[PDB]
């Protein structure tokens, strides 16, 4: 496949697939050929660029990008070794304080491709990878959409319940920054508490201090041990502000939610200091 090589299958989406391959390791991307129309495909390569632009230590590089000889778009990305964000911060027993940490460097990352006009649209544990490089936890995130309003409508389907916005969740036509907003919040409200945010009746979870009261005394043990904390410090730690960031993160409302990932990052910095 051109300089670069596959080696096995590591994705599918049932309009592309990913491969892991080779010159470095890389993604290979492959778009269905009937997925992008002559519009699509221009918006395709546009995005691409974009994402070509971004130098973030956070962000796969950009190495190629173009049409197979079966006519399918595809791009070429760094390959990054990492594991899901909130299943490596319990295997690795993190506190609180340091989740936050990594959720400031998550945010940082986010914050870069907004700034570069780009939006993800699919933020979930399993497109943000953390690693240890030179002692420290690393975030990497991977699998940007790239002209996802584009596509074939002839082809469960769009984001993750739970992760993905109700504007996304809608079909709606304005999905911005603070669709990624809400995803972050979901994502931080699991690595705060380690249960799922459950929409309630007003389309707003329970604060993740409440959650963690309610359950077992089983899955309280297990949480708190994946945070090196007590119950009553993981109780009070949420209650003293990860609560409210969380929720202000997870609004259903747009317009009742963070404009910007900086004012998140912000309010993320003052619950550290
Ligand atoms: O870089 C990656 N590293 C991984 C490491 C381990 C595993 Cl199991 C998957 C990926 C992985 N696939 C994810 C695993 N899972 C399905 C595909 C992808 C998102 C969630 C990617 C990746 N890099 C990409 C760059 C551009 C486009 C796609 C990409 N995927």
């Amino acid at each position: 496949f051109g300089a670069w090589a596959i080696d096995r299958l590591i994705g599918a989406g049932g309009m592309g697939q990913v491969y892991l391959g080779h010159r470095r390791e890389v993604a290979i991307k492959l778009v269905a050929a009937d997925a992008l129309d002559a519009q699509g495909r221009a918006l395709f390569e546009f995005e691409c660029r974009l994402l070509a632009q971004m130098v973030h230590p956070a962000i796969a590089q950009i190495h190629d990008v173009g049409t197979d000889a079966h006519g399918q778009p595809y791009l070429v990305a760094e390959y990054l070794r990492g594991e899901p964000i909130t299943w490596w911060c319990d295997e690795h027993r993190l506190s609180l304080h340091a989740r936050v940490l990594l959720m400031l460097r998550v945010g940082e990352a986010v914050q870069h491709a907004h700034q570069k006009g780009v939006i993800h649209r699919d933020l979930k544990p399993s497109n943000v990878l953390v690693s240890e490089i030179d002692g420290r936890p690393m975030p990497g995130v991977i699998d940007f959409g790239i002209a996802v309003d584009a596509t074939n409508p002839g082809m469960h389907d769009r984001g993750t319940p739970g992760y993905m916005s109700p504007e996304q969740a809608r079909g709606a036509q304005d999905v911005d920054a603070r669709s990624d907003i809400y995803a972050l919040g979901a994502m931080f409200y699991e690595l705060s508490c380690g249960l799922a945010p459950v929409a309630g009746r007003d389309g707003v979870p329970q604060p993740p201090s409440q959650r963690v009261a309610a359950v077992p005394a089983d899955a309280r043990a297990r949480i708190c041990a994946a945070r090196a904390t007590t119950y009553q410090k993981l109780h009070e730690q949420l209650r003293d502000g990860l609560d409210a960031i969380v929720l202000r993160a997870l609004e259903p409302q747009p317009g009742a939610r963070y404009a910007s990932v900086s004012a998140l990052l912000d309010d993320l910095h003052r619950w550290l200091d």
